[PDB]
């Protein structure tokens, strides 16, 4: 219903950062005219809602390749208490951008001792 995005998650203890990788996404829904989208990722660490960021911009793919990392200063031991979102948007030139649909990880079910990378389906925000 509202496409799959494929990411991978690390921790990187030399800089204190978490590591989020947006890979790609697949069979995102058409919003625009032509069918198609124009999708770019904006992720953030809840509750900070202040520190975002977003990648790219990919016009006119309902499945964009990204290749992007993003890194939040956040101490290991109080990672538990965030939740990571990855949240699809349809860019707009002129307007506000449309949330396509996002994927959510509580921070406290990450096993950094094994492998996090995964598709998962986008969810209605
Ligand atoms: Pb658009």
């Amino acid at each position: 219903k509202l496409g799959k995005l494929q990411y991978s998650l690390d921790y990187d203890f030399q800089n204190n950062q978490l590591l989020v990788g947006i890979i790609q996404a697949a069979e995102l829904p058409a919003l625009d005219m032509g069918g198609t989208s124009d999708p770019y990722v904006k992720v953030f660490l809840l509750p900070d809602k202040k520190k975002k960021f977003e990648t790219k911009v990919h016009r006119k793919t309902l499945n964009p390749v990204f290749n992007e990392q993003f890194t939040f200063k956040v101490p290991y031991s109080e990672l538990g208490g965030k939740t990571l979102v990855m949240a699809v948007y349809d860019f707009d030139r002129f307007s506000k951008h449309d949330i396509i649909g996002e994927f959510k990880v509580p921070m406290n079910t990450v096993d950094f001792g094994h492998v996090t990378e995964e598709w998962r389906d986008l969810q209605s925000a």
